[PDB]
C-alpha cells in the first residue's frame, strides 16, 4: 500500500504572480484527498504549511524575495523530514517551483541517496548569478547541486541550505525554454536530460525506458518526481505563470508518471506551479487543475488500462 | 473491389441520452454513400431498421431497457447476416455501442471464425452482475464470450443471444475508462488489449502490427472492427455520450482503419455512439460526424498518401 | 556560423486568395531579422522581390496566371542565385507556393547537385494536364522534375524553366490530399515520400532519419528545404489557403528543422503559404505567423535544449 502525507505548500514569492499559493486551495476541494482515498492509498494531510510574512526582504544583488523564499523551503523541508520520518511519499502541493530546494533538502535528510525526476519546460538551475530576471522559481536546482557549491554566494535566507545531490543524480524530462548559461552547466556538468527533442525522437516510452534505467542503474533507490504543471503543454495547463507552447501532452503526462509508480520507488512527489487567476476563462482554470489532480492519481497507482482488488469479481 | 452493405440503427435505448439515434441520419446527409462511392467501392443500402418500440420494458434487476435492445439487436443480427450471405461488407451506421451484441452474433453466424477489434475508451465488458450503471452499451462484450457463459443471468430480451467468440479473438484498442469488475475479467480471461498506456508506449505502428499478428496469427480469417467514437479523444470527436480525455488521436484513428483495410480482411464494421444532439455547438457536431466520416472512409481505402485507377494519368 | 540571405517574396497569383502576398511583411514585423539576429546568425536582407504586375495574362488551357507566375519565378529565381552566389542561405518569404519553381531553379544553378526535402500536406506535382483546379501552387515541383519533361506544355511563362531535379533527389513529408494523377506520379517516378501515415507509423524521429540517410547517402549534399506552411495542423498553421485536419504537429515541425539544421547542409529554405487574411481571429494570424518564425529560427541554429556561447557562463 502506498502511504501518503498531504504538504500544502501556499507560497509565492518566488515569481511575480501571486495566484499560485492558492494551489494547494483548488487542488483540495477538487477532490484530491478524496480520490487518492477512492484508491488503496492511505492518506495523511500535514496541511497548508503557515508561511511567514517578511516584510523587511529587499533583494540580494537581482535576487528577490530571498529571506521569503529561503524561509518557506526551510519550513517545507522540515516537514518533508517528518513525514518521511513517518514512512509515507510526501506529496507537496506547492505554490512557486522555487520550493523544490526545501522539499528535496527535507527528502534528502532522510533518504540521502534519493534520484530526481524533474519534469519541466525549463530546467530551474541558474544561478544567483547566472539568473537575468532574479526569480527565485528559475534557480531551485542550483542550490541543490553540489558540484555547483562555489558558485552559489552566499544568499540571505539560504545559510541551512547544504547541496543533497550529485549531477548525475537528476533526470530532466520536457525541456523546451532554456536560458544559455542553463545550457552551458548542463553541458558543463553532464546533466542528463530529454528536451522535447528527444521525446519527439525517441518517444516517451524509450523516453522512461532510458531515465529510469539512467537513475536506478546501479541499485535501486528512493525516487524524488518534482513535476512542474508547465512541463505538459499549455493546452491542457493553462493556468500556470511559465507557459511555453510544444508541450508534453496529457497521455504523455500520464505516461510518465503510471511508469514511475510501476517502479514502486516515488518517495517525494511536487505539484507544482498551478495558478488558478492565470486561466483565462473558468474552465482553463478547471482543465489545469484536473490535469494536475490526474497525473497526481497517476503517481498513486490509477492506471488508465483499469485497477481491480484482490477479490473475485 | 469492397462491396458494401449499409445498415442504418437508429437506436439509443442502450443508454440514457437519446440524441444518439440520429446518428445514421446525420453521417447519410454527411454524404457517406456518395463518398464510399467516389471511391471503387460497391455500395447497396438495406435502410435505416425500423425500431421495435416495447413501452412496457421494466428493468431486469439494474439492467435497464432489456426488451427493447435485446429486441433491436436481435433485429440487427438478421440483417447483418443478410447482407454477409450477400457477399458485402456489412457497415452498421449505429446509435448507442449495444447494438454490437446484433452485429458481431450475424456476423459470426456467417463467418464463426471472425477475430473483432474493438477500438473504444472502454471495454463494454460489464456483466448484468458487475454493471454499476445498468445501461446495456456498457455490456455488450459480455453477452458474446464464451468464457464469460454461466455470469450472464437470462436477461428479458436476449434469449435468442449465444456466445460466438473467445476471449482471444478480441483486441481493445484506446481503454482508459475501464471499471474495476472490468478488469477483473481482462485479466481473468486472459484479453489481449491496447490501453492509452501501451499506445503510449509502442506507437500506434506497433500497436496495430501487434494487434492483427494476435489475431491472423495462426490463419487469415475476417475482421469485425466495432468502432466507437468516444475511443478517439473528445477534441476530434466531442459529439457522444461518454467522453474520456486523453483519447486516440485523429492521425491515430485513421491509421488504425487503414492498416485494417489493408488486410483485405475487413468485414463487419460498427460505425457507433455519434449523437450529434450532444455537441456543445454546430461545429462540435460537424466535428464529429466528419471525423466519423473519415474514419469509416479509410476502412474501404481512402488513404493519406493519395489513391489511383488502373489507368495511365 | 550560418549565413543567410532574406527574399521577400509578395506574390500570390499561383492560388485565389491574394492575402498571402502579406507573408514577407508580418513575418518581418513579427521579428524574424532581430530574432536570427540575437542567434549568431549572419543576416542580410535582399528586400522584397517588386513584382511585375501583368494585366494581360489569361489561362493557358485551364492554367491560370501563368504569365504572373512564370515572371515572378523567373525573377526570384534570379535573386535566389545571387544570394548563393554570395556564400549565403537563401531564405525565401514567400506567398504562394508556385514561387518554389524560381526558389529551387535559383539554388541548383548555383548548386546543381542539391537535394530538395519538401514538407507540404500536398505534392504540388500535377502537370498543367493533371490539374482540375488550375491554380499553379499545386504544380511548382512538375516544372522541375527532369522525368517529366516531355509531359509539360510549352506554358506562357516558363519557357525560361528547365527541369532541375530527379525525382530522386526529392523527399516529401506531411502529405495527406494527394490527387490521383499525382499519386499515380509517385508510384510511376519512384518518388520517396513520408505521408502522414508513415510518420504515424515510424515516428518522426525514424522518418528524418530515413529522409536524410536518402538524400545524403551516396555523399553529401546541399539541402533545400522548401516548407509549406500547411503542412502543419491546421490547429498550428490557421491562416493559410488549403488547410488539411490531421497534420504534423508543432513538436514535430519544430523536430524537422532542428534536424535539418544539424547537419549543416542547409543550403536553401522556402517558408511559404502564410496568409494572414484568412485567419478567423486575430490570434489565429499570431499562431500562423508565429509558428512559422519558430519554424524559420529552427532552421538557423535554436534548440529546445538550449544554446550557449563558446564561453564560461
Ligand atoms: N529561466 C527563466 C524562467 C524559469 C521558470 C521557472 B519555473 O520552471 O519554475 O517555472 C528564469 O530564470 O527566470
Ligand atoms: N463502464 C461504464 C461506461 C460504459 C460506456 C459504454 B460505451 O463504451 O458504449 O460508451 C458503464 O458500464 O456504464
Ligand atoms: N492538389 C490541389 C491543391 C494543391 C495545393 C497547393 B499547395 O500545396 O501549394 O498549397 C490542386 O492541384 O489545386
Ligand atoms: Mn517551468
Ligand atoms: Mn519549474
Ligand atoms: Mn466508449
Ligand atoms: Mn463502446
Ligand atoms: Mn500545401
Ligand atoms: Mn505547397
Ligand atoms: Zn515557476
Ligand atoms: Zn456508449
Ligand atoms: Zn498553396
Amino acid at each position: 500500500s502506498r502511504t501518503i502525507g498531504i504538504i500544502g505548500a501556499p507560497f509565492s514569492k518566488g515569481q511575480p504572480r501571486g495566484g499560485v499559493e492558492e494551489g494547494p486551495t483548488v487542488l483540495r476541494k477538487a477532490g484530491l484527498l478524496e480520490k487518492l482515498k477512492e484508491q488503496e492509498c492511505d492518506v495523511k494531510d500535514y496541511g497548508d504549511l503557515p508561511f511567514a510574512d517578511i516584510p523587511n526582504d529587499s533583494p540580494f544583488q537581482i535576487v528577490k524575495n530571498p529571506r521569503s523564499v529561503g524561509k518557506a523551503s526551510e519550513q517545507l523541508a522540515g516537514k518533508v523530514a517528518e513525514v518521511k520520518k513517518n514512512g509515507r511519499i510526501s506529496l507537496v502541493l506547492g505554490g512557486d517551483h522555487s520550493l523544490a530546494i526545501g522539499s528535496i533538502s527535507g527528502h534528502a535528510r532522510v533518504h540521502p541517496d534519493l534520484g530526481v525526476i524533474w519534469v519541466d519546460a525549463h530546467t530551474d538551475i541558474n544561478t544567483p548569478l547566472t539568473t537575468t530576471s532574479g526569480n527565485l522559481h528559475g534557480q531551485p536546482v542550483s542550490f541543490l547541486l553540489k558540484e555547483l557549491k562555489g558558485k552559489i554566494p552566499d544568499v540571505p535566507g539560504f545559510s541551512w541550505v547544504t547541496p543533497c545531490i550529485s549531477a548525475k543524480d537528476i533526470v530532466y524530462i520536457g525541456l523546451r525554454d532554456v536560458d544559455p548559461g542553463e545550457h552551458y552547466i548542463l553541458k558543463t556538468l553532464g546533466i542528463k536530460y530529454f528536451s522535447m527533442t528527444e521525446v519527439d525522437r525517441l518517444g516517451i516510452g524509450k523516453v522512461m525506458e532510458e531515465t529510469l534505467s539512467y537513475l536506478l542503474g546501479r541499485k535501486k533507490r528512493p525516487i524524488h518526481l518534482s513535476f512542474d504543471v508547465d512541463g505538459l503543454d499549455p493546452s491542457f495547463t493553462p493556468a500556470t505563470g511559465t507557459p511555453v507552447v510544444g508541450g508534453l501532452t496529457y497521455r504523455e503526462g500520464l505516461y510518465i508518471t503510471e511508469e514511475i509508480y510501476k517502479t514502486g520507488l516515488l518517495s517525494g512527489l511536487d505539484i507544482m506551479e498551478v495558478n488558478p487567476s492565470l486561466g483565462k476563462t473558468p474552465e482553463e482554470v478547471t482543465r489545469t487543475v484536473n490535469t494536475a489532480v490526474a497525473i497526481t492519481l497517476a503517481c498513486f497507482g490509477l492506471a488508465r488500462e483499469g485497477n481491480h482488488k484482490p477479490i473475485d469479481y
